[PDB]
């Protein structure tokens, strides 16, 4: 179960609601969708899914079995980024608009969300799973490269500037987890450049992000998560 | 090096300058996705052919990654076919049809299945072209059929959502137009994927906006 401030948030979201969020406290993809709900003040019921003992209703409405998922007005959806966009569409008067209202900026947000999903997050995983120091160093260099492609475009404090957006939300969960890299894979924020130092700090101090954060897990736990993902591959 | 057939007429019809400039390659199925959306929605555009062997400096200036499709609109530029398709919905909100629908849940549903097209079906198709060994080719073809049935399990007909044409259809159509490559070179035939695939491919490749973007066929080279 969730701990820290996240435990407070879970306890405040036990009541039934039209929107049900099927979550895992540990899951960074869930955190993306959870941050969006906390940013926009959308009402939601939080249900904790134990992946080792998934309940039957969850599987009926969500047979692929991933979190996050939602049920809303009797229909179900999954995929963290799709849910983030769905919250924008389905609660149109619940500001902030995390894609902006501007058509080009919305496209630019989607482009850089894609960079997070395609480059940054997969390399984070490959670095955790790299075994030889040489392969670890190669994947760490690639992590820096992918971080720096993004920080080249960060206006500050957030990706678009003052306006928090889905680019920030897509990435923030992995900032919260980068102590794993610092403690086990030779990473330091400073080695990716000062812009990353400042942007990481901005993401991890965002109040919505803090409200979804549990106590730090151990390396063995996340490594176990990645081996389970491999086993489901 | 230029569009042919029906596509050459469409190109000829879009040489005048417009607010929206589409940087295109006639052969590119990703370009076709974005081109189809413009033709569905009646958005004014100017078509510019990018020859990949001699890219204009201005195209590289405003689009350093140098991919097509790309657009220039109001001094700003963007690329990635599906992002452009969503951009057309947002930037031209009164040009119907709304190819992701106007319903929040159905929009998410469309996004989910565009992803399955984008992340599963098209990559498998591409692994099957490049595979050379019976080993990888037999595997990728089986995978390809698996992805098609999974999709046609949800096709309502004539199109993915039913009567309403959508970005799921658009994301896949260019590879329906190209599946003769698989048929002539990799043991593929629509009929092995089920009657539903046969009908849905027919529906996609007879779509007027699709036909407008269709050049003569290329060879396995
Ligand atoms: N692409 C998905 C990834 C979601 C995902 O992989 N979630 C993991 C937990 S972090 C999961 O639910 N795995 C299924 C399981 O452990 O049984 C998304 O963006 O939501
Ligand atoms: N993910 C891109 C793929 C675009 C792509 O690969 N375009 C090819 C043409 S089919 C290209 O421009 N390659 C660069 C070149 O050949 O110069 C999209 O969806 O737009």
């Amino acid at each position: 179960h969730a701990t820290g401030l996240a435990a407070k948030t879970v306890e405040q979201h036990q009541a039934p609601q039209d929107l049900v969020l099927y979550a895992g406290w540990f899951c960074p993809y869930v955190q993306r969708s959870w941050i969006s709900l906390e940013e926009k003040g959308i009402p939601y019921q939080y249900k904790e899914v134990n992946p080792y003992k998934k309940e039957q209703h969850f599987l009926d409405i969500n047979p692929k079995g991933l979190v996050p998922a939602i049920e809303y007005k009797g229909k179900a959806m999954y995929e963290s980024l799709i849910l983030c966009e769905f919250f924008e569409d389905a609660f149109p008067e619940h500001t902030p608009h995390l894609l902006t209202t501007d058509p080009f900026d919305r496209a630019y947000v989607r482009l850089w969300v894609d960079h997070v999903s395609k480059q940054i997050v997969p390399t984070f995983m490959r670095l955790v799973l790299a075994q030889e120091p040489e392969k670890q160093q190669e994947h760490l260099a690639d992590f820096y490269k992918g971080l720096r492609t993004l920080t080249d475009k960060v206006r500050g404090p957030y990706f678009l500037g003052a306006q928090f957006s889905l680019v920030d939300i897509a990435l923030a969960p992995w900032v919260l987890r980068d102590y794993i890299l610092a403690e086990n894979r030779g990473y330091e924020r400073e080695a990716a450049g000062s812009a990353w130092v400042a942007y990481a700090k901005a993401l991890e101090t965002r109040e919505s992000v803090l409200r979804t954060q549990s106590d730090k897990e151990h390396y063995a736990q996340i490594y176990a998560r990645y081996l389970r993902n491999e086993a489901q591959s």
